[PDB]
């Protein structure tokens, strides 16, 4: 595909992000870079209002499923990847985070380039929460496991669905399940893949900036894709 040669070598990534939960505004800024031949990222996060509202874990999903061109795909695959033959022109990405016995997110954002970079938009709102829970109580460790993620194509809309299960640690020995359910759509009228059922293996590790005292967070992964 054109727009497989944009990622032949080290690119740059900048975020933004604006959010509401159970009434508590706040807005995030990010950035990085990302390694499509090794299927490497690296990224620092930001919150510009004070301090946030919600537990940093809680926010990796969102975040990581903007960069998900960033992927080694093997060359018995290439002709699955949907998300580099969209490019430069793009996608539209909307989703709907659900937590076990507790309240739900929904978002939506913009993911294309500009210049020589990959930028990401996004808009994000949290509803029905209990303010006892896991949540908005702060009960959370600051880690993540490693998972995979599904995908399958959309035919009517001329693009691709994707959905996994996720398993957050508590401070107990317990843990709180979540579920992620995704749909992305071209902006562009040009051509693009759709591919059959596959996956991406995943593996993530959360770190702090010791020279820093604003609330952060440091987020390193690996992504391949898999038959």
């Amino acid at each position: 595909s054109k727009g497989e040669e944009l990622f032949t070598g080290v690119v740059p990534i900048l975020v933004e992000l604006d959010g509401d939960v159970n009434g508590h505004k706040f807005s995030v800024s990010g950035e990085g870079e990302g390694d499509a031949t090794y299927g490497k990222l690296t990224l620092k996060f930001i919150c510009t209002t004070g301090k946030l509202p919600v537990p940093w874990p809680t926010l990796v999903t969102t975040f990581a499923s903007g960069v998900q061109c960033f992927s080694r795909y093997p060359d018995h695959m290439k002709q699955h990847d949907f998300f580099k033959s969209a490019m430069p022109e793009g996608y539209v990405q909307e989703a709907t985070i659900s937590f076990k016995d507790d309240g739900n997110y929904k978002t939506r954002a913009e993911v294309k380039f500009e210049g020589d970079t990959l930028v990401n938009r996004i808009e994000l709102k949290g509803i029905d929460f209990k303010e006892d829970g896991n949540i908005l109580g702060h009960k959370l460790e600051y880690n993540y496991n490693s998972h995979n993620v599904y995908i399958t194509a959309d035919k009517q809309k001329n693009g691709i669905k994707a959905n996994f299960k996720i398993r957050h640690n508590i401070e107990d020995g317990s843990v709180q399940l979540a579920d992620h359910y995704q749909q992305n759509t071209p902006i562009g009228d040009g051509p693009v893949l759709l591919p059959d059922n596959h996956y991406l293996s995943t593996q993530s590790a959360l770190s702090k900036d010791p020279n820093e005292k604003r609330d952060h967070m440091v987020l390193l992964e690996f992504v391949t894709a898999a038959g």
